[PDB]
């Protein structure tokens, strides 16, 4: 595979309300144009988490516009988390914030879950919360 994280706007069957916009977004160049890259990448059943409006936000054309704003929070730099260093720590935002990553008592970012959590991507570090985790969105 190529784009890793981005490339999912070629496919998008999980990711299709999200991910599919980290290319078409112009996110490409951001994610697959480095290397290590880490993001909260939500499952398709986790718009189904909060379905009342967010979802709704988030299928409409204008989140992925303010995602090209907004994409520096919710993508973090290339550094590896606590599945090999150690749970407990504070991760960095590329917009500059430090989120809450804990994975002892529940693999938890900022007060959100992490309910599957991978982490080993082509590019870069993939997560998937099952909720949201942005400024306001």
């Amino acid at each position: 595979e190529t784009g890793d994280i981005v490339e999912t706007a070629t496919g998008a069957g999980s990711f299709t309300t999200l991910l599919t916009a980290a290319e078409a977004a112009g996110l490409v160049d951001t994610l697959k144009g480095d290397g290590p890259f880490t993001v909260f990448a939500p499952t398709d059943a986790a718009f189904a988490a909060l379905p009342e409006g967010t979802v709704e936000d988030l299928l409409k054309p204008e989140n992925k516009e303010k995602l090209t704003e907004i994409l520096t929070y919710h993508v973090v730099p290339g550094e590896v988390m606590s599945s090999d260093l150690t749970e407990g720590m504070t991760a960095e935002t590329v917009e500059g914030g430090a989120l809450t990553v804990t994975l002892e008592g529940g693999p938890k970012v900022n007060g959100v879950s992490i309910s599957q959590p991978d982490v080993d991507a082509s590019n870069g570090v993939i997560h998937v919360i099952d909720g949201v985790l942005m400024p306001g969105a």
